[PDB]
């Protein structure tokens, strides 16, 4: 069965992040109908639980290019998709785009290793995240110029260690994850965060703006994917006028 | 109920920029539910009026982008997202296709302050808008280079003088008010401008043009929003044909 | 009230260029409805007489971009607004999807003036179209880089004595005028051409291409918006069927 | 009735393409409403017969971009415009949405001519075309870079020699025509292939591609539209489910 | 009746790869209509089976892209192209939108060949398949820059012995199949891959970012296609909720 903590923190386990704007005729929906969309959500979440895990958040109003976004977890990238494939058949699904949709890959440590940067992987280890409940997500899509991955591996670690220098820092009120798309997606990585404060995050962003390795995006955003964590009862209510 | 001046005036402040088309299915309703809008946008306003503050513009033939703005401003992010959530529940917002959508937030001066640019600063301080009531507004998104972000605080601080000494003249005929948005939208900052004398707008934002800082944009518009600063009534009656 | 002539010889002066597809459920309309059609664009022209002028232009059928053009002129951007608020609220404008607008500024010569540059001044203020009347227009939107903003003012006057060369000639075959847009749209400037000789317009690009300016052009065209001239009421009743 | 081998082989004719998408409510229509398509189709083209020519084209099913391509040509620019706003009006027009359209004019060579490179003038004009008739046709928009047009005359032939000289081979299996569109598109030409043989054809491109030429295409595609050649009855009927 | 295994390893096939979304309003059809989808599928798939060969894959929740994915072979172009007219024609067809359509030909080995470079054609025709059966597909167009393609012979092989020496391991967990698209697409190529296990796929195109020839993409994705292999019948079934 499906273990929520260990889909969360393990490598191996694919990510599925995807966007959907509501289409307009939805709220011209009989109320009834309407109303009994949060259950159907609830029944196919329920229906994938032995394989996946899944996460809500609302988009709306934050940003032009969704009003919800779905993170689904799974060791199997053909559960993500067959949950998908289902939530697409709910009602709120049915009158759903998809606006976006990128997957990855969780993966153990290529640079700020125990082995390799351990200084720096002893400040990574330790940090406490010390802030109130997160109530905003952020997904930024990332990828890297051929002239990143022609560099060699000493040289690519020395940027990535001058990426996580500034930013141990802001483990205390920022959670982070990465995922690995090359191949998989139009990305290289997908990250997300999670946060209470917006205004630590912007700088956050602006510190990673200023090293040199942001000298070798060619996506870091595109869309920049903001939101507030929901609960899937909430969400679905908001979005159909219940 | 929020007090205006404070969340304009003041550093951690979240402005929210939402631009919207009005789809042509709008203008098929009875007139009576056209009638309704302008009291149903009140409403919204008026219930959200103790954590947000809501301005409203037409852009409507200024450009293909939208027909209206809203520009909502609160010390919660998620508070800016809930008002615009009821704002789509709305007869207009129903019909409101949105174009573009993008957060900031408010900051301390980084550059031109007493202690970095005293002169510049006191020339800031110091100027007083004296034209005639303002009649347009303009909001242009900007994104820096990573070029220009791995420049030394030295470095940026001098363009930013550079920025600023030309264009101190133009705060007697120009409004500006500047927002921070890297990490939270596809730009760096949401720059917001009013008027009543866009010929001078013109020749300010050209003299910007012809400054070093403009060789790191890589978004400087797109959109360019412009439009007529309009009450919230007489936005929604026009576009209703009421 | 307003002048033709005034307005279309004078600094100063809004230009605003609106181009439009007509939606497909248009045709499908009676055709006693879209027989109406022409005198409501009439009327609605004549009902703005007094702060604006309107030109029409059939665009379909020479480009992808729109089905038709309106240039309006006032000396209050807010007036060709309305006008066009106006213009989206008759049965055409109901059924018709924005696709571009752009407004700038007319201006006094900034280069090739009798003071600065008087050799070319006297061949552009001698020249004569002595064609057949104009049946075509062309509309091409032009932003320049920041490498040419930071060039000084003597650099770019010799660019443009060299642009203003080899085109002088065509001033037989082809009228111009310029406006200005910068911070007011996402292009420095739209200019505009009319002309009977689409060779020759041809034959007056390539020699532009060919010159040092063209290097900094971020824009030129897209759209390039070739039309071709008809009153309000042909282009109103070619759009209708009628 | 127009000469269609003259308005095929000489200088000064007009050349408009356009290709388009069929609504996915067209096959929704009545079958006796889509059976009297063919019969309009061919009517629209009768009409137009003493000023344009008229060839179709099928590209469903060979790339994303398109339906059907129309190329059209006349003398007068505006008759193909007249055509195309017809043919738009027609039951399959009504139901088409148009994708790209571009205009160009034939002109004298340039540069391989008798005067400036005689050897392959002659190899150019003494080339026959002996396969299997053409079943397919390619249209290629190419636009140069300001580099290119800043080139000497003398530079500029010695790149189209090298486009040249490697492609005479190819006019055996087949047939090109070019068009020029700087000023009238955003391209500074448009190019036409027929062919039986495709995999030629894919041979003739990547020749061109390794020629220095090419360093300086901004555009050459976008899109490569790839058609079978139908007649109109055949091509209408296809789409219309007849 | 085709010969697929010839059809799949034989230069001078064409490969034609379409991308679809189904329309909202195909699941609003009744339950029988969408049930016998299905075998409307089969018989078209059968009708063409003289001259085509059709693969079917789901990509709805894999990315945005689209919801199914068909790979069509024959020696003749033109009978790819009807088959796809007849898919269209279906009811799930007629209910799908084509979002990419890109073709190209199976060629013999340009650089990897027994003559050219012995010992990695060697290790390419020993390399086999020995993982579970696949399970996902990947389409990746790629294009490559004018600087590539001016390069020599001899440099290009040294670029693509450097691509295959490190991916000749993945051989044994990933399927390859090479297309060649110029002149007949917006790409040079098609590539084609299946495989069970996406971390090791991931790994693969990481391999590949970090060679000398990836400085030369300006296509590599845009879209990255990633689907699972299916049945027609069970592709149909999915995506008609039956
Ligand atoms: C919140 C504080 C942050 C910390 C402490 C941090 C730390 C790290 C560390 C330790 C790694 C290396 C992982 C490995 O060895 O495989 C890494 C990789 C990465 N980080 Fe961050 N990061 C933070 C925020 C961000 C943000 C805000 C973004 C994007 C805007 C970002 C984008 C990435 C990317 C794309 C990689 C992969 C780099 C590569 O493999 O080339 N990080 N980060
Ligand atoms: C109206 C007269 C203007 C004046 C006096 C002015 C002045 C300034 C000043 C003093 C700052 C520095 C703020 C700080 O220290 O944090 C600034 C920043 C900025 N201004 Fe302006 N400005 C004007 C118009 C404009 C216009 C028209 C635009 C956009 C077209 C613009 C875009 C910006 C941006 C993007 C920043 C942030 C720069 C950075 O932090 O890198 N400004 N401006
Ligand atoms: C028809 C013959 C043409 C003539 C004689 C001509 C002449 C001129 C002159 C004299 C100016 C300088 C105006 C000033 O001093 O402020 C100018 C500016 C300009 N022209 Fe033309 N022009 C012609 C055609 C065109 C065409 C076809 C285009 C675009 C494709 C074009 C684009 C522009 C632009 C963008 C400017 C503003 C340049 C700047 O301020 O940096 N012109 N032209
Ligand atoms: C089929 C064999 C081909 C031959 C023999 C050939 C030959 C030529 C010749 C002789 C010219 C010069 C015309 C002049 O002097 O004005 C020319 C121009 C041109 N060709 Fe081709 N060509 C062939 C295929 C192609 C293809 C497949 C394309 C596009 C992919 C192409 C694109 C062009 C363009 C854009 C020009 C205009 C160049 C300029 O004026 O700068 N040609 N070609
Ligand atoms: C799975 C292991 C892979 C192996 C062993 C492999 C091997 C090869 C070989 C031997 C060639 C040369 C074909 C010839 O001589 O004509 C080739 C070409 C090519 N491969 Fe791969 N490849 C693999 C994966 C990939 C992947 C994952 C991609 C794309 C992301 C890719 C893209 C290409 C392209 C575009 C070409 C054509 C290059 C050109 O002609 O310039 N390959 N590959």
């Amino acid at each position: 069965m499906a273990d929520r903590a260990k889909l969360l923190t393990t490598p191996g386990v694919f990510g599925n992040f995807s966007t959907y704007k509501v289409r307009a005729d939805y709220m011209k929906l009989p109320a009834a109908e309407r109303k009994a969309a949060a259950a159907e959500a609830q029944m196919v979440i329920d229906k994938h639980k032995d394989k996946v895990i899944v996460d809500t958040y609302l988009t709306r109003g934050l940003g032009a290019g969704s009003d919800y976004l779905l993170r689904v977890h799974s060791t199997d990238m053909a559960a993500t998709q067959a949950f998908l494939v289902d939530w697409r058949a709910t009602k709120l699904g049915m009158y759903s785009d998809v606006t976006e949709n990128l997957v990855g890959i969780t993966k153990a440590l290529n640079y700020i290793s125990k082995d390799k940067s351990p200084d720096l992987n002893a400040g990574l280890s330790s940090a406490t995240y010390s802030d109130s409940a997160p109530r905003y997500v952020i997904v930024i899509p990332v990828k890297k110029d051929a002239a990143w991955w022609n560099m060699s591996d000493e040289q690519r670690l020395k940027e990535i260690e001058v990426h996580t220098q500034p930013t141990l820092q802001y483990l205390v009120n920022v959670k982070r994850k990465l995922y690995h798309s090359t191949g998989l997606a139009d990305a290289d990585f997908i990250t997300y965060f999670e946060t209470a404060d917006l205004a630590a995050f912007n700088n956050l962003l602006i510190a990673l703006a200023k090293v040199p390795e942001n000298t070798h995006h060619v996506r870091w955003g595109n869309p920049t994917v903001l939101g507030t964590i929901q609960s899937a009862d909430v969400l679905v209510k908001t979005l159909s006028g219940m």
